[PDB]
């Protein structure tokens, strides 16, 4: 998508962002603070979100604030206890991306490795669920709260080694439809597939690929920052992808 | 699916029914066996077992073999010691129907129950996907295999209250299609959605509905019959409907 907004397009918006320490995640909360937002990070290791939240400072002279949570053993609980202590800090939430993603075993499934699967299950779907439904009150109380899960190709079309994940992201995009179609015209709710991008994950499950020749995280952003804005406002139980017309595979 | 078949289209063919205690599983394991197959019963309840086994005896004078699998707690031992088992008694498997399944909560998404929502996962996904690990091995030593999955319509477009069952069923139709491609010509994998079909399960999902008003397990049974037979023996990688043009909703 070809997206040029003003640097106040999300000045007033209050946005949490999961798997913020790195990656794509590490770029939207950074993207979303250099265009107005109130971000909120979350993560596991604290002083990887200290380093993001200290460079959104330089760039911007605020600096947001971070959260920890463990995806793989987080319980129902711990959620709410988070979504209790942003509540006092915040009136309430106006996006949430969920970005946090365990890849797991890309191999056959008659290798793939049942502790991991599981762990992929668990996070990518399961504590993803449990954290939205956390969350969901505080989305409510926004203007227009918008709501984005992180999907992927073997999301639409399973391919021969991705295992875990590959069933993980089908189940994403059901989680997305049902809350799409469920909250009509009080949420926008959508996955987007960011594609094969230049991050440490896409380089362990393709050793081969030279990331050079790879999109980048701020390559990709205008989506991420569509979703976000008022430009978007009306659509809701959608998969965007980043990068159309890529096409699956390595080389590229 | 129209189709007619002689009474011997499964004769020498063994096929293990997991869920075979009841509703559409009970009904596939007692119809494969009225056409010949060698059929193995798996489900929790041993009693219930019993009975499934005693009445394809009365039937057809073979009795099934049983055993006992709780797909909420096995664990991946449990399921090659299950195969182990499995194996001394046969030299192989032709057939594998995954029929077992957990509907869990149908509500909101802010209402649903998060135990309950793993426990959907894990039996649905993960432990059919560890038992499939398991028993990969007894299928690929068979002349032509054919494992299908159970899916259904919110596996391929989610309705609002359906919760951890319809991210369970895409995760189905994902996990297929990673086998599916994956075993190219070794082995046929499929699913198969059944449709609002009379069974408990049915029923406790839709209490309006009069169930004199849907189609039966018996009724339905032809595409079971297909894909374990011989004239379905290049098809694979697809997900098939027992009632197709019957459409979402209750009252029918
Ligand atoms: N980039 C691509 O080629 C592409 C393609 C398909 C899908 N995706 C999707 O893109 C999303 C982001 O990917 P990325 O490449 O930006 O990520 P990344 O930098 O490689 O790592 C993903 C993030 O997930 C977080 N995470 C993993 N386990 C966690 C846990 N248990 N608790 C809390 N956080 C956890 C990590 O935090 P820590 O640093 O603290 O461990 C990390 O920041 C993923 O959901 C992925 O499925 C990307
Ligand atoms: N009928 C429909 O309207 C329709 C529509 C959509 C999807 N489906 C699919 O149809 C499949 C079969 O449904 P049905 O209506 O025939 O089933 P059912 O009679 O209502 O019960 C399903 C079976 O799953 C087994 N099961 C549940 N938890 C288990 C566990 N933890 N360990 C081992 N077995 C377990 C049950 O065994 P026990 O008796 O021992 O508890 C039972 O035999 C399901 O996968 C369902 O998703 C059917």
């Amino acid at each position: 998508m070809h997206y040029q907004p003003k640097q106040d397009l999300l000045n007033d918006r209050i946005i949490l962002v999961t798997g913020a320490s790195d990656g794509i995640g590490r770029e939207a909360a950074m993207t979303y603070a250099r265009y107005g937002a109130t971000v909120i990070l979350l993560g596991r290791n604290e002083e990887k979100l200290r380093q993001v939240a200290s460079h959104i400072n330089e760039e911007t002279g605020r600096q947001p604030q971070w959260f920890i949570l463990d995806l793989l053993t987080c319980t129902s609980e711990n959620c709410q206890q988070l979504a209790q202590r942003i509540a006092v800090n915040y009136p309430r939430l106006d996006g949430v991306l969920h970005n946090a993603g365990l890849l797991g075993d890309v191999c056959p499934m008659s290798e793939q490795n049942p502790q991991v699967w599981q762990d992929v299950m668990q996070v990518n779907v399961n504590a993803t669920f449990m954290l939205t439904q956390a969350l969901l009150p505080l989305l409510l109380k926004s203007d227009a709260g918008s709501l984005v899960f992180t999907s992927s190709s073997v999301g639409r079309q399973g391919r021969a080694n991705w295992g875990a994940y590959a069933a993980s992201k089908f189940a994403t995009e059901g989680m997305m439809q049902v809350l799409a179609d469920e909250y009509q015209q009080r949420l926008r709710v959508n996955c987007i597939n960011p594609g094969g991008t230049r991050t440490a994950m896409r380089a362990s499950a393709f050793p081969t690929e030279d990331p050079q020749k790879l999109k980048t995280p701020a390559d990709i952003m205008p989506l991420y920052l569509w979703l976000m804005g008022d430009d978007s406002r009306r659509k809701t139980g959608m998969t965007f992808d980043a990068q159309p017309g890529r096409k699956p595979g390595i080389s590229q």
